[PDB]
């Protein structure tokens, strides 16, 4: 419910150097539920995900979907992740139709990661700094 409890600490939650390029950054939260899913994966020279970190803030459904998602990107390549869909996730966690926002949240995070990382590969410098 609204009153978020403090406990059941997550696992493997440690954002990566967002100041680098080899590691993309994907942050996707929920406007209604009010969540903050910060995903970050480190891509090697070959283009394979060697490191993956997820950080969810809000409802559990989000923390779970992520923890599981970020675990699927590990060992896989940026290309593979792009294939990863939310439908499967929702089923894996077996979340209700009310906590769907989370399911999609995971996928959105994954892509944002690889994508953002690619943007730097295609454009070293640009008019935007952010
Ligand atoms: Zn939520």
């Amino acid at each position: 419910g609204s009153s978020g409890s403090s406990g059941e600490n997550p696992r493997n939650v440690g954002s990566l150097d967002k100041t680098s390029k080899n590691v993309g950054t994907g942050l996707v939260g929920a406007p209604a539920c009010g969540d903050v899913m910060k995903l970050q994966i480190q891509v090697d020279e070959k283009g394979k995900i060697v490191d993956a970190r997820f950080k969810t803030f809000g409802c559990g459904s989000a923390i779970a979907s992520s923890s599981l998602a970020t675990e699927w990107v590990k060992g896989k390549t940026v290309e593979e992740a792009l294939t990863i869909k939310n439908t499967d996730i929702a089923k894996e966690l077996c979340l209700p139709p009310v906590k769907l926002h989370c399911s999609m949240l995971a996928e959105d995070a994954i892509k944002a990661a690889l994508a953002d990382y690619k943007l730097k590969q295609e454009s070293k410098s640009g008019p935007s700094s952010g």
